[PDB]
């Protein structure tokens, strides 16, 4: 017979980013014994080049499929009344903002879907940029004419990389096992008679345990084969040093997204105002072999930037964050930007997730799928991780993030066009 949940040990495969650390801290919640769960990471979580160590990422409820809604009202409530999460959530609002006959069609039916799912208490709809500049005053009445926008109360910014730390902080409190660099970097898992037993890392240290978690991110699809359900993408961003006074006059501002122009927070404790441009991604095709393919695979492998720290961004995005700073901050048009660099995430077609168990090896569970929307889901995702584990997962979860090859096509996604290519995209690379 099966252990009790207080004798299943569980190995969290990138266990020091997002999904998996959530997954790791639900495990613990949920009553699994800490010393039985195993954390294994690339890199010491939070990792160096997960997608969620970073200054900064938006809080706000976005509804893309059914499911989201009780998704990010989950994490809406954790970010708002949960210890661990509560200081990390800033709440000053988030400006929704769109210009274009085409752009604006879309963000009034995305109002309503949001009035519609019942937050008309907490959303407003901005008519002018005369409204807008009322909710901040800070941006410029000559760059946002003609944009409308939606202004949420109830988002705002995460400090994303200390939240995972906070996690990471609890974890090792309770006593998890963490491998990380050679003992930590997954190869394979262990399998006899068609049941996953363990994971091996890529030092040929093993692992054994009743269950292992796949929460590898853009890694996912390089780690294992997943038929092309996740394609995994680069995003970039910029920072720029303000003065303290500078800062000061920013203190408390609302997030600001155009989902033409990009994004940008207000500074952190440093002066530091992180910005990204907004686009559909970009692949990095290269011939490489997943544990379980069966043929020659050209997938996209990240580049990561943890690996390659001379890397900044493409010379199309340097300039497109370029933009979105003159449009945003045009008194800071002429700052030079540092720290660029790419982010990795991992689209399906339909930008639901992947969390199921493999449909040939038992015992080994997916946990990704993450299609650059998921950070903010830290607090509550890894509830539903160990739900699916244990077979409670509700059945609409469970169907919307079902392994499922025939979906559609990954590489366009819910997007505006398929991702190009690193290949194509030069001025990233500076080996
Ligand atoms: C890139 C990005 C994403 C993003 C964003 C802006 C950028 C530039 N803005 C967001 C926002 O405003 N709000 C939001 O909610 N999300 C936003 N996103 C998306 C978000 O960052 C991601 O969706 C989410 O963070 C992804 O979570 P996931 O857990 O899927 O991925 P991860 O945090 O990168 O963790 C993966 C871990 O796997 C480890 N790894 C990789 N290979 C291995 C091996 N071989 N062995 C063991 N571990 C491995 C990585 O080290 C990583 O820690």
């Amino acid at each position: 017979m099966a252990p009790s949940r207080a004798n299943t040990s569980v190995i969290v495969v990138g266990g020091g980013g997002t999904i998996g650390s959530s997954t790791a801290l639900h495990l613990v919640r949920s009553g699994y014994t800490p010393s039985n769960v195993t954390v294994l990471d690339a890199y010491p979580i939070p990792s160096s080049q997960s997608a969620g160590n970073d200054l900064n990422k938006i809080m706000g409820v976005s509804l893309r499929n059914p499911v989201d809604l009780q998704l990010a009202l989950e994490a809406r409530q954790m970010w708002n009344e949960d210890e661990l999460f509560k200081k990390f959530f800033h709440n000053t609002g988030r400006l929704d903002c769109a210009h274009g006959e085409k752009d604006i069609a879309d963000l009034k039916s995305g109002y309503q879907a949001l009035v519609d799912a019942g937050l008309d208490a907490t959303n407003e709809w901005l008519d002018s940029e005369d409204e807008i500049l009322k909710r901040m005053p800070l941006l410029s009445r000559d760059q946002i004419k003609g944009w409308k926008a939606i202004f949420s109360k109830d988002g705002g910014w995460l400090a994303a990389a200390k939240a995972i730390n906070a996690v990471g902080e609890y974890l090792r409190d309770q006593g998890v096992r963490f491998g990380f660099y050679g003992a930590g970097s997954f190869k394979a898992p262990l399998l006899a008679e068609g049941v996953c037993i363990g994971v091996e890392t890529v030092d040929g240290t093993r692992y054994y345990a009743d269950k292992v978690v796949l929460a590898a991110g853009a890694w996912s699809p390089t780690l294992v084969e997943l038929h092309e359900q996740c394609v995994s993408k680069a995003w970039v961003y910029g920072h720029i040093q303000l003065t303290p006074e500078e800062a000061a006059r920013y203190k408390n501002s609302p997030v600001v997204y155009n989902g033409d122009v990009g994004f940008f927070f207000e500074p952190n404790e440093h002066g530091v105002i992180k910005v990204c441009d907004e686009f559909p991604g970009f692949t990095r095709f290269k011939m490489h072999q997943p544990f379980g393919a069966k043929a020659p695979k050209r997938i996209s492998v990240p580049r990561s930037h943890a690996k390659h720290p001379t890397d900044t961004i493409p010379d199309a995005s340097d300039v497109s964050i370029r933009r979105a700073i003159a449009t945003f901050m045009p008194q800071f048009k002429n700052k030079k930007m540092f720290n660029q660099a790419m982010c990795w995430c991992t689209d399906t077609a339909d930008a639901a997730l992947l969390i199921c168990e493999h449909p040939e090896w038992k015992n080994f569970v997916l946990a990704t799928g993450d299609s650059g929307h998921s950070f903010k889901l830290l607090p509550n995702i890894g509830k539903h991780v160990v739900e699916l584990l244990e077979g409670t997962l509700a059945d609409d979860l469970a169907h919307a993030w079902r392994w499922r090859p025939g979906s559609g096509d990954a590489l366009k996604s819910r997007r505006s066009a398929p991702a190009k290519d690193l290949a194509d995209m030069p001025g990233w690379n500076h080996d």
